[PDB]
């Protein structure tokens, strides 16, 4: 199922990613990753190494390391250092873009719901149904400019 709910303070980080280097398709993967568009979820979403998440898209941090310019070359032992996406949302968005110009968004869409696993097996049912519903994400924000500054919240349940 899918649907909306209202969030309040949603409009204020709406806005925030899209003056800060984000577009309507970044804030679309974002809407997908939290309810209030924030990093305040557990550190690392619980998860360590290359698993672990950082920033508002909860990049992971193989992908981090593999395919941006701030990380790249950086090693599985220094997964600490993505914790500063969890506060430099600049930084965040540019790490999520340069991160899917480097794999293209097939693959991109793969190593993020996957790792490195997915890399290897990037058309499997469940990363198609999240790529699926991020383009439903992204297509009811695209419907009317109101919800690009309001606190409206679309969901799927993946
Ligand atoms: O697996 C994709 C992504 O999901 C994040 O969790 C999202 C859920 O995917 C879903 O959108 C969820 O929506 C709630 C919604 O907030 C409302 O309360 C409604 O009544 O019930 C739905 C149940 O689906 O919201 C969460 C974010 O809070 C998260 O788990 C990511 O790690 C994950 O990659």
């Amino acid at each position: 199922d899918r649907g909306t709910e209202t969030v309040p303070g949603l409009g204020q980080r709406k806005q925030q990613i899209l003056n800060s280097g984000g577009g309507v398709w970044d804030l679309a993967i974002a809407m997908l990753e939290t309810k209030n568009l924030g990093t305040d979820y557990v550190y690392g979403d619980g998860k360590t190494y290359d698993s672990a998440n950082f920033g508002i898209f909860k990049q992971n941090w193989f992908m981090l390391r593999t395919s941006t310019s701030q990380f790249k070359g950086q090693t599985t032992n220094q997964w600490n250092n993505g914790a500063v996406l969890n506060s430099n949302l600049q930084q965040d968005i540019k790490a999520r873009q340069e991160s899917q110009n480097y794999y293209g968004p097939d693959k991109w869409f793969a190593g993020h719901r996957n790792g490195e696993s997915g890399l290897s097996n990037p058309y499997t049912q469940d990363i198609t149904n999240y790529k699926d519903a991020v383009n439903w994400i992204h297509d009811q924000l695209a419907s009317d400019p109101k919800y690009l500054s309001d606190d409206t919240r679309f969901w799927v349940d993946v």
